[PDB]
């Protein structure tokens, strides 16, 4: 069964690995380790665009944020350009899906305000979408340390997919906020070795990616089939096992990419 090739690729990429699909009206769901927490790393990212979208009439994508050097945290490959000219939010939230940029999610995340420096308004943000489960607990940081079995910065790849779900396919977004949220997926630059690649070219794709130590590779996606059927898609993997510097394997989570297509197909 489908369990036993999941546990398969376990075995053969000495890692743990989470799936789900949210069943639908053309699908039972599939879930893998469903229930078990794994690190966001960076898939926190998309719905964090929401949350700010939410809070916000869309005129609010055109406030421009200034920051300096302090506030370059972690890879930003699109807000390490801009420290003298600014960002506006929207071109954050880009940024922020497209490029994973680490200090544009620090400065949505300040956007949405509150304590925790918005960790706790972006969490309070899935709980009021019905999620109970994942929490973010930290800002963007190359020096966060978050070891396996810390419940900080986590979520399940059920949570995150019904999370998804909502935002992408269902009624969390009016359609013209949606819209962004989707087209800034659909435009991911860093997700090509993962979902993506489980999923034949007639598939649409859209996603984001998360990358951490212990061997953290997640991807988070809502494909569409040929004939224009949306399936969410949840996969998050670790190896925590093999210590703070086990290789995160993009091919896992392709492979287990290319099962679930297999049962969607």
């Amino acid at each position: 069964d489908l369990a036993d090739r999941f546990a398969e690729l376990e075995r053969r990429y000495d890692a743990r690995l989470g799936v789900y699909v949210p069943a639908t009206g053309t699908t039972a769901a599939i879930e893998y380790r469903a229930d078990e927490r794994f690190a966001f790393c960076s898939t926190f990212k998309a719905p964090l665009v929401a949350a700010v979208l939410h809070q916000n009439p869309l005129t609010h994508l055109d406030k421009l944020i200034t920051y300096t050097s302090d506030d370059i945290r972690s890879i930003s490959p699109v807000a390490q350009q801009h420290v003298q000219t600014g960002m506006t939010i929207g071109q954050l939230c880009d940024a922020a899906i497209r490029y994973s940029d680490g200090t544009a999610a620090n400065l949505l995340l300040a956007d949405l305000g509150g304590p925790g420096g918005g960790t706790a308004a972006f969490t309070g943000y899935l709980r009021s979408l019905g999620d109970t489960v994942s929490r973010l607990d930290a800002e963007e940081s190359e020096l966060n340390r978050d070891p396996p079995g810390d419940e900080r910065d986590t979520t399940t790849p059920h949570a995150i997919a019904l999370v998804l779900q909502q935002l992408v396919l269902g009624n969390a977004l009016p359609p013209d906020k949606r819209a962004l949220l989707t087209d800034w997926m659909a435009r991911n630059t860093t997700g090509a070795k993962r979902i993506r690649a489980g999923f034949p070219a007639d598939w649409k794709v859209i996603d984001k990616t998360g990358t951490g130590d212990y061997g953290r590779a997640n991807d988070i996606a809502v494909v569409w089939s040929p004939t224009g059927v949306p399936y969410v898609v949840a996969v998050m993997s670790d190896r925590a096992g093999g210590g703070y510097d086990a290789e995160p394997r993009e091919a896992l989570l392709a492979e287990a990419a290319t099962c679930v297509a297999g049962v969607l197909a």
